[PDB]
């Protein structure tokens, strides 16, 4: 065979998680497109009609969609769930959106064992004819998120704790350099229409002097100008690019959520 249950969700790192667990049961399709900025993303005409026609939409809350709620409004009897349910947010440190939840959760990947969780948890609720298609997938999808925290800090292991200073355009890796006792400096504290950046990029110039950071880095949905500048201004290398917000197509480096963090702990890696 029939139709196959369909799901829809906001952006591709949910959709890659999902897909994972869904297997050949269901298809699962991304609103937005690998590479698009996704915080103030703006849904289309077209985008009405895919949610529309899915069984099940999966978003991540903590307010990383500013667009989801109003979108939603224009969607009628399909389920929704927040794939975050149950993380604890670390709050944004600075800026216009200081004390708001940092919404890069994914990037901890003891925190995706919770999103497949969720997400198990929403396709075996709303296609119980494939409970156990969905079941076995998301235990063996745990297992490989979990097979990946020795390989990750034996490749950071060379950068003694003080040196461990991680330098980005948005600060979207705090959970990741918790995960990892990296300390974060960013460019902006979360993608948005904002002030304040040259006044943090002179900021953080100040703070690589301070501490010799050797390098800086960008992210692949967002511009790399401001991070080659404050390598210019610097001795530090420029790094980047970093994935953290989309995924790369599916011929790039980065097609998959497991590529998406080895390729950005291995980036950071080899910058020191
Ligand atoms: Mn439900
Ligand atoms: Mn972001």
């Amino acid at each position: 065979t029939a139709k196959k249950f369909k799901v829809v969700t906001t952006f591709t790192i949910i959709q890659d998680i999902a897909q994972n667990i869904a297997g050949d049961v269901a298809v699962v399709e991304s609103i937005t497109k690998p590479g698009a900025e996704i915080h103030d993303y703006q849904p289309t005409p077209r985008d009405i009609v895919k949610a529309q026609s899915a069984d099940l939409i999966l978003w991540n809350g903590m307010n990383l969609e500013r667009w989801f709620e109003k979108f939603f409004e224009s969607i009628k009897d399909v389920p929704s769930a927040v794939v975050t349910a149950g993380i604890t947010p670390l709050p944004i440190r600075e800026g216009p959106y200081s004390g708001i939840a940092n919404p890069h959760a994914w990037m901890s990947p003891s925190n995706a064992l919770i999103y497949i969780e969720n997400i198990r948890k929403a396709l075996v609720e709303h296609d119980p004819a494939h409970a156990e298609t969905y079941n076995r997938n998301a235990q063996a999808y745990a297992e490989k998120i979990k097979a990946l925290d020795a390989p990750l800090r034996e490749r950071l292991s060379r950068i003694p704790a003080e040196q461990r200073w991680l330098v980005t355009s948005e600060g979207a890796f705090s959970y990741l350099a918790k995960d990892y006792g990296f300390k974060e400096v960013y460019l902006w504290p979360i993608n948005a229409e904002q002030q304040g950046i040259p006044q943090q990029v002179r900021h953080v110039i100040d703070i690589i002097r301070e501490n010799k950071i050797p390098v800086v880095f960008s992210e692949s949905t967002i511009s790399d100008k401001p991070a080659k500048q404050v390598s210019k201004e610097t001795g530090a290398q420029y790094g980047g690019v970093l994935y953290v917000d989309s995924l790369s197509g599916e011929k790039g480096p980065v097609p998959t959520y497991i590529s998406l963090i080895n390729m950005t702990v291995d980036t950071i890696a080899k910058g020191f």
